[PDB]
């Protein structure tokens, strides 16, 4: 003589946040946050990356004679380099616009070195004393692989003109230098002329260099200095050289096969023999989830970064604002399996839990389309990419960290507050659909049935299993138990 | 003997999009993006652009022979410039700071042209055959029209002392040059000094240069190469040159007359005669709009510009919820409804007719109103693109501008969309919840005095007139006196 | 037989905003935006900032002869530093790399000057004879102080070979210059040797100047110009120079002694004796509020700053979707009720007074603090805004520097105000459904012993004193004791 609505409970114990409240429990949760990786560094889509061990850049591409393992290297997905690479530069000096250089190497995928000078062509000088204390090779003076350092030969320096001609139908990388000696009397011995130049010339080039001869501190156990300088030749351009002395000459090219992606990563975790999609410095990431907060500079295809430490959406009522779930219905139950909103009845027969799953279904298809809408919204979002500045370049480069720095606080904040709101509002749908199901039963059943309080109502008229689907369905004849009513109400 | 309570629908089929529900059809929408262009190039309230055809900027002050149409030039709005021009230094070399010259020019509204230094001043040098086949005009040797090129008299070329001092009131703008020789023969054939120099000084310059003599690949012909300088010079300052050879010198200067607000726009589209007040590359706008999507870079009063494809606000009922009125107890809409949002529809014995809820439609069209003004107010502040050029040994700071520009424009797209969501939502349930409360205001006024079907609508105990059935709708339904005659037909 | 549903009001005059209406009065609101300043240069934590008066960094760091009061100075704060200082460069010239050395002092606490190359190191050169018109000093020609210009002796000029070794443990800055002359006659004059070089080098240095002689414009009195440099000479390390003439040798360096946090303003304001924790260009800030909207540029902990006028969060309900409650159904608030926000009046046959709910009111005071909590921990990392200096050729990058940080701003305004008209808007709901809420509880238990009226409160038909028709407040009511005297009272 009895029947009752409620709402289904669990043994759940998922924690979300709203504005006004926290650690509230519900039925069902699912997180969107990634926080594991694999800590090695692995294969990105079948292509091993290229691992400098202990040298630079400006090291592999002059050819340290320390480091000579990459004197042929494959095609490579991405560069690993360490902080601070102790084979570099042997000889002191520098190389110039070496960030400029670095900047091209992340668009490089393959590289082919080519003999474009060969030694037989330069008969009246000396090739085989430009060795150095300063760049050894097992115990022994050596000195730099891709170029040439000439001395006089025969007490004598004639000027060298030379040119080259681009055949091939790619671009070449080519590297020449200039040598600073100490005092006038070693420029005699090296050279024999007193006053040298250099002079370069291309379609879009022009330079001229002349030696500082001074005195400097000890770099190395050496005193004397070296400037390195490159260009980019055009497939079908020349270039030009003529010098009196103090001339490093170019002796190796590399052609520029292949363009694509990549980039140059500073780390110090171990090759791992994997096979992955995505890549952090400090490892690689394997999950489906929207988010990480592993590291901001990755490489592949990777869900996005926020700086939080929890993303939790909710997908299911409170766990046991219209004063429904909280208020008139003490707690939901744990009999009804299968619904969400359901009844329970009393009657002579027996009694059991029905759900009704025509508003069951509504509300997944509600929450489901939700949940699917944030990933979408916040497919755009800003990817960090690595630049670097020299000592000169404080203020370029704090310019550049702050900007970076700026957009990764308004993405951590747009996304912890869409969570925030989306939670509530989750609540409040599920609370008010319990609510209008109330009001459905109670409409139909205007006279014929008594209110207890609690969701329960009480049949004035005795009625078997049959009426039950009547009222839930709506079918429910008020004019044919209209009858057995008044009685009742005496 | 009957009333019920309804809301109005029409047969409109347009659809908005909210946060938990798409394609949800509504009575009323409005629209707030902006997707049409004319196609053209017009004038900015009233002022002609400067289309600068196969002309690059440096050809055009610099007088290159071919841009010969633009040595007198009226005020200008804006500066045009193709994507590759085919004219511009025709003699092989450079400009030094050709970006930064350029971004000064973007604040610049007109200019005149000045004769600094007659030819005449030349008495000891020759003046003509400085021509060269690099820079032909009408299938002859020439050069450029804003400059001079100094070569030796009589086997001599006597070293050069030379001043000007402005006078003008206004800022200045000079240039100069200097040409690198091929080889040792040809210095002494043209300057007949072996070592030359120019020296150049003004109150903040200090500049010495020496040619460099090489050899060079072949560009237009010639192996040759000239660069040139530029400087601003302040009213009453002066500028003092001194050279032995390889000397280009200045002949014609620039007055900065007017200064303003003007830009650079890279575009292929033609002039068309006629007349706006918002300038974008790809042609011209007009709307009263808040948003568009058209291109990033505009000039003059224009609207935002977001990266989205549909922005459609809601102001109406849903068409044939959270309190249950609209698709609940409550069927569906009145196509008969009109004058008012809500109403109810009354079928006494006297006649049957519709009617009109006052001062319940009116609150509706008041709310919904100030949420869309205050939506347009609070998104006036945005993000604005301005162009700016490097050249290729500056790939790391162009980078770092266009991460910056894309940075910002996902930005305030995210905040855009995010908001028409949101209001959307806001709306749909604030319609809802108006039905409702008239509901429940007619059910205490009437009491028990009638009976509820359950469908929305009551019906009358005591038979009441048009007379007593509009005190319902004044709200001045008096119970008692009609409280007895209900009591006898209830039994 | 009376007891009726109300909530409290007082006379409060408070002003909030929501997005559907302006200017809505509520009985208590909180005001988050701070707007005063006391107007003088304070002390940051008890540490004097550096203030120089009418000089530059490059006069203090050059000894000017006018900024001769900064010979010796303390610790410092922050440095202040006035729009256009009068006193710097006497003698014309420039300071290479200016900007630079600017950014790297914003991170020193602490200088400490030494001499490193005393005047007696230089025998066979003449050492008093270097001054000029342009350093004044008293009236009478001088000098900069912390460098040296070297004169012939006797009529010779002989080479100058020097070094120094960094015993130091710490960090040095050294500055030296150069001198350009006039005119090949004016050369010999100072110095014998026409021509003239100058060479430095250190472990990561390499450098050779050469004098560029021409004619300039007159600044100040003179013809001529002076370059200085600056290096940094790391410990256990040494520097070489070697010269022939024009040589502007050093005497004083300075050791980097502290590191921290520093800054460098631009403000004309004066100083006064105080200490604070915020500190801006304008004034000093002292309050606790979330924001503030004085000036961008600040130091210290400081609120986050916005670019609003007004920023004023609801916390009660308004004073005298929508639920109908607050508004409609009953009418206005109560004055005489100040127990508590919602509550229970009664009209008895013994007396009429008001009472008060808790577990209702204990409810809505702890949601409304935790929502404000949240407020001010969500904003917690906001952009800060830093200062850095262009010259006079870098107008593209500053350029683009200015734009980010403007960018930046307006996104963050955004999102403040944003947050608060939705909370707002959010909160005057929260109360209303509290309030029927409770009407509920009240009306579901007196189910028939009760007669509704509709304006809020019921009219038993029975009769029962304070023990029991206020016994309803705390819950309990039971039912079929008065449902017999109830049904047999009828008419
Ligand atoms: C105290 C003293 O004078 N000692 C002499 C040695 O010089 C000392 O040791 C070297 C390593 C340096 O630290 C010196 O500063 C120091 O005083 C001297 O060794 C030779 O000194 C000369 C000085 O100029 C030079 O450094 C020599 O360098 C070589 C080298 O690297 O070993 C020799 C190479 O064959 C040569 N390569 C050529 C010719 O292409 C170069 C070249 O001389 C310079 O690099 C040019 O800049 O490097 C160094 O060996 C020793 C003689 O063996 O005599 C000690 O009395
Ligand atoms: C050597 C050969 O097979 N051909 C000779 C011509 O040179 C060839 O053609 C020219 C266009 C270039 O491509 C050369 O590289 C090529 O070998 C030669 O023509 C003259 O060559 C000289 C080379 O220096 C020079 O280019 C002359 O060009 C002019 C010019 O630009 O038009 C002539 C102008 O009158 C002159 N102007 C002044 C102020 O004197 C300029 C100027 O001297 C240079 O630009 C300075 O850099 O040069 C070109 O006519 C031909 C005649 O000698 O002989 C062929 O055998
Ligand atoms: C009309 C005329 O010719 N006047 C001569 C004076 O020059 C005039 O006034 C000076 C201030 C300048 O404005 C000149 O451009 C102007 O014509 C001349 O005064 C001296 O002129 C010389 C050369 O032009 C030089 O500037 C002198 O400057 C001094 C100074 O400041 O007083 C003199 C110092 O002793 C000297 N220091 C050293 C270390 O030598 C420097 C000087 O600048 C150095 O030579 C470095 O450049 O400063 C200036 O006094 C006057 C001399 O008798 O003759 C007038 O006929
Ligand atoms: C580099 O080699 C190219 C390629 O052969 C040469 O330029 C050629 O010049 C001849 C002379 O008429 C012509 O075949 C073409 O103008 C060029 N060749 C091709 C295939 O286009 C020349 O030797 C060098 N070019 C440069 C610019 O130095
Ligand atoms: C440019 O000429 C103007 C006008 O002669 C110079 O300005 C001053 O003019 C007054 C007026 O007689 C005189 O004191 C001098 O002729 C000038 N004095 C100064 C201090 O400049 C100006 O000198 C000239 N430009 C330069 C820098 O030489
Ligand atoms: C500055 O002087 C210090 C102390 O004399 C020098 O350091 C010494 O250098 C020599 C030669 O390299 C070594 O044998 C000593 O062991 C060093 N002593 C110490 C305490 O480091 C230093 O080299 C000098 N600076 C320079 C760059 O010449
Ligand atoms: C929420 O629950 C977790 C689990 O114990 C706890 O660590 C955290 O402090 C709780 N937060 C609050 C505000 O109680
Ligand atoms: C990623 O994880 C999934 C789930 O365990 C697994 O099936 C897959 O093999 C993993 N891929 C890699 C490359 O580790
Ligand atoms: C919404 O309507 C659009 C346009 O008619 C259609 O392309 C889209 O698939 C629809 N979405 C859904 C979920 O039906
Ligand atoms: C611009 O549009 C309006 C209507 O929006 C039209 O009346 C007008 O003629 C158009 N042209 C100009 C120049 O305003
Ligand atoms: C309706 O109410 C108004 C009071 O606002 C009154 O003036 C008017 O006479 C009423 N109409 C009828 C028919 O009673
Ligand atoms: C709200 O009230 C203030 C106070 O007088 C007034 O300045 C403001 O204009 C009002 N705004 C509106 C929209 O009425
Ligand atoms: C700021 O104001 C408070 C409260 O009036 C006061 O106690 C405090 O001393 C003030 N701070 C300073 C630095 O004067």
């Amino acid at each position: 003589d009895q029947i009752c609505i409620g709402y289904h409970a669990n043994n759940s114990t998922e924690q979300v946040d709203t504005i006004m409240e926290k650690n509230v429990t519900v039925t069902h949760a699912q997180d969107i946050l990634e926080k594991t990786h694999n800590g090695k560094l692995c294969d990105l889509n079948g292509v091993k990356p290229l691992i400098l061990k202990d040298c630079s850049v400006a090291g592999w591409l002059l050819g340290n004679p320390m480091c000579d393992e990459f004197i042929r290297v494959p095609e490579w997905s991405y560069i690993v380099e360490r902080a601070n690479p102790a084979n570099d530069l042997c000889y002191p000096g520098s190389l110039n616009d070496y960030e400029e250089l670095k900047h091209l190497l992340s668009r490089i995928n393959h590289f082919e070195k080519i003999l474009i000078i060969p030694k037989s062509s330069w008969p009246n000088h000396e090739t085989s004393l430009g060795v150095s204390a300063a760049c050894p090779y097992q115990g022994a003076p050596s000195f730099f692989r891709n170029v040439v350092w000439l001395i006089k030969k025969n007490d004598a320096y004639p000027t060298i003109k030379i040119s080259y001609n681009n055949t091939n139908r790619e671009d070449l990388l080519i590297l020449w230098g200039i040598h600073h000696s100490n005092n006038a009397e070693e420029q005699t011995n090296l050279y024999k002329n007193p006053t040298t130049y250099i002079s370069v010339g291309t379609s879009t080039l022009n330079q001229r260099l002349v030696p500082k001869i001074a005195t400097r501190s000890q770099v190395n156990g050496q005193r004397g200095r070296m400037d390195f300088f490159w260009t980019i030749l055009k497939p079908d351009d020349a270039i030009h050289f003529e010098s009196n002395g103090n001339f490093i000459a170019p002796e190796y090219a590399y052609k520029i096969v292949k363009k694509g992606d990549s980039t140059i990563m500073k780390s110090g975790v171990e090759y791992g023999h994997c096979n992955t999609k995505c890549q952090t410095p400090v490892g690689a990431i394997n999950s489906s989830m929207p988010f990480h907060n592993i590291h901001p500079l990755t490489i592949g295809e990777c869900p996005k970064y926020v700086k939080s430490n929890k993303l939790v959406l909710a997908t299911g009522l409170r766990n046991s604002l219209f004063g429904a779930i909280a208020g008139f219905i003490e707690g939901g139950w744990q009999g009804m399996v299968d619904g969400w909103y359901g009844y329970h009845h009393s009657n002579e027969q027996g009694s059991g839990y029905a759900a009704d799953k025509e508003s069951t279904q509504k509300a997944i298809d509600g929450v489901t389309n939700k949940v699917n809408s944030i990933i979408d919204k916040m497919n755009t979002q800003f990817e960090a990419v690595g630049r670097e500045f020299n000592n000169l370049e404080r203020r370029i480069e704090n310019l550049n960290k702050k900007m970076e720095d700026g957009f990764l606080d308004v993405w951590t904040y747009n996304a912890e507050l869409l969570v925030l709101m989306e939670n509530e509002r989750t609540l409040d749908f599920h609370d008010s659909n319990v609510k209008n199901l109330y009001d459905k039963v109670r409409l139909q059943l205007r006279d014929n049935a008594k209110e207890l309080g609690n969701g329960c109502f009480e049949f004035y008229h005795k009625c078997d299993n049959e009426c039950m689907e009547s009222v839930r369905n709506g079918t429910y004849d008020y004019p044919q138990y209209s009858e057995e009513a008044r009685l009742k109400r005496e």
